[PDB]
């Protein structure tokens, strides 16, 4: 009855990580309410369970996990940002700026009209524009600005409760407004329109064949038996290479009654080469003929690539596609990693002539990741004072920038790693929920009193500030400027900085147009994050 | 100069995560010193950087990350534990018990002889026998036991420093002793001996072909043109199934001049089927013919599996191997087990609907399960009992390891939850322990120089002897008297001692072929060692108090 409170206060790990299971269950619960969402479910469960005791909030854990989340988001968005900036015009930047200006004006007007205190204003902003990074900067600015200590403590205490109150709407709505209402008003279907636009533009992924080795076995009949590999290779068209007899790299050899040929190349070419000059196919069993990806070191050597086919090694791109002869004339001063296949040690000989091996594709140099996080934390402290306002970049924004720059600084020097794609997902699906659960648990004891005292006056203001700017930008961009349909959704979801909408829309659209949607949304994210984070302290200073 | 201290104190994230990069760099550094190790490098860098200020230690972060590490280790070791218990005899348990008894006796004798205080004893145990979950239980027992408050605080303060002092040896040595010295003394080569033993036993992995679909194209000549698929399939031997013409499941059809056949099955069978009745090969381009893995729901239906081949869908195991006809008779009696279906786009779904629903996506993790596991482990930790006035509790890390083991074992028998990625446990168990160690080293750095000046050589040598001698004793007793197999000696004494760095290094050296065998040889000892070595701290505190 009452000892449960003591137990919960005494086992913080149990409390936090039981706030994370029921939350996900509730979020996945579907009762015709268009689901709820994992974050909202976690918040609700944390609020409900916080009533059984008093749990203080730990800053370091939340900061670390939020930093992980921001870094993962930045790394995921990195590669598409450059492509979108290259192809898409400045329309995305224009839409983001329009949205931010509209939100600023609307928030200022509403707060001035309703005579809202600076703390309530900051909380409503952070909980309506769904930007959790505000809280830290707002608290720092409150501490810095000179006012009475009672006011300082009151403002510091009043933020999280209104933040929690407004977040529920800021996430449950807006998502529906720009996922169903906007398509209904625009009389288009997400799938069809996105596919059409992607086909019109050059963004649809192009599947590529992967060249490999097939261990054929020679027939026991009579067809060019007892012959060297060099003449056979010369007879073969381009894109086919022999790989010895059993495991040997000797180029003279002697074909006997029974032995594998171990052809290498594409698929259609080997199909033709087996239809003509018939040969049997077998699974084969040998550890040789391993493939590798190797960077170059000898200043785009030409003759080595020219004679690799004679040597018995096939050269292909990183994706594993037979390269064109012209590619051998020049690559890209120095060159990049290429894929070699044939033989066991001949491939290594060609590699030694060329540069060293490439990233294993599944090993992560933890030094790089840890240094990135630490450098982001350090960069956060950098800041400047404008009109007595100590504005700083913050932590989450710095981590996002570091992720973007680090991702862009890859595949140009493919010598570090390829972080697994099954880790960023966990990071960006766990860190934010953990931070939200911590905040909700902390700001739960006084939630009922806060809602009783400050009631309807707050929720409606939060809803209007969350919704109206989206409608304004939608009308201005659709009826006046008349941009393409899907790009409107692509923006207004990065400027608003909400990831649930991003994930849901990507899943609905599908793989075909998923890269296109990612490109349409990437450029807005960084600008929105920076400006929306800076918009908190400015409001505090103005309304103080 | 001095503002750096203020900056470091004011940016804990920067401090901790700069203690994690230079540490890994140092660990990878090789100057002929047999490397150093990531954990030791992190500890050294943390000790060096802690001198510039005063940083208190946060318990919750360390507890969470250590729990993640323990859970990952348990999940990784789960599947092999049952297999080793099934095949390997109780020799592993006997060796672990011998090691634990020897370590207990040696530690007790040394401490009694040298008149060492309970706090120093607990710290030396923890920094020797490398179990790091001791500290929490030891602190809890110190708080519980009734003594003067000054003694309580002194004992609480004195643990981490000696722990850090002894951990360096406990990790750098022992590893070398049982990775190079023991093979040299036993006159065997790790690779050759492990391969020989694995070949003798039934543990070497067996590669399995993966059946799939090939989109052949019919020749424009004259060979059985204009024929139905049913007669073609009946003519074809077992293991080959047609998949329509372009995307259709109609079984009457009409073969025209140009259209793909879309055969499905193994590789050798299709090779034979293309040498006889020659057909061209093309890459093809279609989204149909997708493969799926589906659990069963209709109580091991027989006729459906019998007629699936006629329907045009090939049934295979989870690994993707054509099943034997006899397998269709019984299967496995309850409605369970998932099988792989390949042919066609919607016919596969029809067969699935006749059978049970789909299986785990193999790349999506129900975070609810993981979070509930962690929370349940934390709760289970609190459970404990008092023996002779000693409140012994299972602790947190041990509970997490047990939960990981049980959860892993409770999978593939009900393959309806997930298959956690294998690129996440590695990160967990390579980051959590190092983060915890960095935090502890940063906290216990200000007074390290004074502690070494006051309590000096008397501690390091005792730690080294307690870390080394039990291994030698068990080695001799098991090799010269009992005469067990060579590699199993290394397999034990590294789980009872709980030395994950040695585990990983030996696995890498041995290679993939005998890696499962080594994992089996080491798994059963880990749990017993963890539990008993964790309980051995409070007992020592009570005895020597
Ligand atoms: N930046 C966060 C916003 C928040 O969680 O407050 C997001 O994208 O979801
Ligand atoms: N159980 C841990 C002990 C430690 O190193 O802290 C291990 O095997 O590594």
């Amino acid at each position: 009855m009452n000892a449960i409170g003591n137990f919960l206060v005494g086992t913080p790990v149990f409390t936090i990580f039981i706030c994370l299971a029921l939350g996900y269950l509730l979020g996945k619960l579907k009762i015709g309410s268009f689901t709820l969402g994992a974050t909202v479910g976690v918040l609700i469960v944390a609020l409900l369970i916080g009533q059984l005791g008093v749990f203080p909030r730990d800053t370091l854990l939340g900061d670390i996990f939020f930093d992980f989340f921001m870094f993962a988001i930045g790394y995921r968005v990195g590669p598409s940002f450059i492509s979108s900036m290259k192809k898409f015009g400045a329309k995305i930047v224009y839409a983001t700026l329009i949205f931010l200006v509209s939100a600023f004006i609307v928030a200022y007007a509403c707060f001035k009209m309703f005579h809202i205190g600076p703390g309530i204003a900051a909380g409503i902003i952070a909980g309506g524009l769904t930007q959790s990074a505000v809280i830290g900067s707002s608290l720092e600015t409150i501490s810095k600005l000179p006012i009475s200590d009672h006011l300082k403590t009151l403002y510091s205490n009043q933020i999280p409760i209104v933040y929690t109150l407004t977040y529920v709407f800021g996430t449950i709505g807006v998502l529906i407004f720009l996922r169903d209402i906007m398509p209904k008003l625009m009389h288009i279907d997400l799938k069809k329109q996105a596919v059409k636009t992607a086909k019109e533009l050059d963004m649809i992924p192009v599947p590529v064949i992967v060249a490999s080795t097939h261990f054929y076995t020679i027939n026991d009949g009579s067809s060019l038996i007892g012959q060297t590999l060099g003449t056979v290779n010369t007879k073969f068209a381009k894109g086919l290479v022999a790989a010895g007899l059993n495991d040997s790299a000797d180029m003279a050899s002697v074909i006997n009654a029974g032995d594998v040929l171990a052809i290498s190349g594409g698929i259609d070419e080997i199909g033709r080469a087996v239809q003509e000059f018939n040969l049997l196919e077998v699974t084969g069993k040998t550890k040789a003929y391993v493939s590798k990806q190797v960077v170059l070191k000898k200043n785009f050597s030409a003759d080595v690539l020219k004679n690799a086919q004679d040597k018995g090694v096939l050269v292909a791109t990183l994706a594993g596609d037979v390269m064109d002869p012209a590619q051998f004339s020049t690559l890209h001063k120095p060159a990049e990693s290429v894929t070699l296949v044939g033989q066991k040690d001949a491939v290594s000989e060609v590699q030694s002539q060329l540069g060293r091996l490439r990233a294993a594709e599944n090993i992560i140099n933890y030094s790089w990741f840890a240094l990135g996080i630490a450098l982001s934390a350090a960069l956060g402290i950098v800041g400047t004072k404008v009109s007595g306002v100590p504005i700083a970049l913050g932590g989450g924004t710095a981590s996002l920038i570091v992720g973007l720059v680090q991702s862009i600084y890859r595949d140009k020097h493919a010598h570090m790693d390829t972080i697994p794609d099954s880790l960023l997902e966990f990071f960006q699906s766990i860190g934010l929920n953990l931070f939200i659960a911590t905040v909700g648990l902390s700001a739960a004891k006084t939630f009922i009193s806060a809602i009783q005292s400050m009631g309807i006056s707050v929720l409606l203001i939060g809803a209007v500030i969350s919704i109206l700017p989206h409608i304004i930008t939608f009308v201005i961009c659709y009826y006046l400027m008349k941009m393409e349909p899907i790009s409107i959704i692509g923006a207004q979801t990065g400027a608003d900085t909400l990831s649930a909408a991003l994930n849901d829309v990507s899943e609905r659209v599908g793989s075909d147009a998923s890269p296109f949607f990612a490109a349409a949304v990437a450029p807005a994210y960084a600008i929105g994050n920076i400006f929306l984070t800076l918009m908190g302290p400015i409001f505090i200073v103005l309304l103080s």
